[PDB]
């Protein structure tokens, strides 16, 4: 009976041992499973971080290309800007121009309806003077 | 007896084979945890990697799209100001001509007057001549 003792203790050790490698191979295939998973994703994230650099990196290219061009409209605005603003000053003044022209052509009427009057008082005066 | 130690003996035979097996178990368990263990960390790293090259390259496309608006929109101001110097230039071009014109009124009329004083003393010395007769 410490006969049977023995082959108990046996075999007790060997349920422990089938339970603790099945154990085992729970944790194997649960953890290869995972890996597994992980793998795929490692490869297609690393051929998407590819594309995204090359990606970015082309951008950098378009907008630094559109950038310059921007910046080239706006030196363009300054320029038809200030244009624009002189077509009407040059406008303004030709304006301006015309108003003095009429006044002058309006004074000197006048003073040349004052020298014709003016004279017809010197004619009237001469032949006042006359030696009949 | 030798029929107990017969049995004891079969089954240290299957200890021996568990635990065995079990050690070759675990070498493969030691070698996969090795693997897996630097597969995650390349993943992580990758993973935000991927992050922020994927915002900085979403972060450029708005950069894009707006400045493209952008400059139409400065294209736009250029058309608004090229318009008004045509119709500043069209307005000048028009009270030019009433310049000219002016100008030449003016210039005839300081000869109208000059040729006015001219007939009348002319005028005044016949009216003498006349008298004098």
């Amino acid at each position: 009976s410490a006969d049977k003792s023995l082959q108990e203790s046996l075999q007790k050790t060997i349920y422990k041992l089938e339970e603790q490698l099945h154990n085992e191979m729970q944790l194997k295939d649960e953890m290869e499973q995972k890996c597994r998973t992980s793998n795929i994703k490692l490869d297609k994230i690393m051929k998407e971080l590819d594309e995204e650099g090359n990606q970015r990196r082309n951008l950098e290219s378009t907008v630094s290309q559109i950038e310059k061009e921007k910046m080239l409209l706006q030196h363009r605005i300054n320029e038809y800007q200030r244009k624009a603003e002189q077509e009407n000053e040059k406008r303004r003044n030709v304006e301006n121009e015309v108003s003095t022209l009429k006044d002058q052509l309006e004074d000197l009427k006048k003073v040349s309806q004052n020298s014709q009057l003016a004279n017809e008082k010197l004619s009237q005066l001469q032949k006042q003077l006359e030696e009949a």
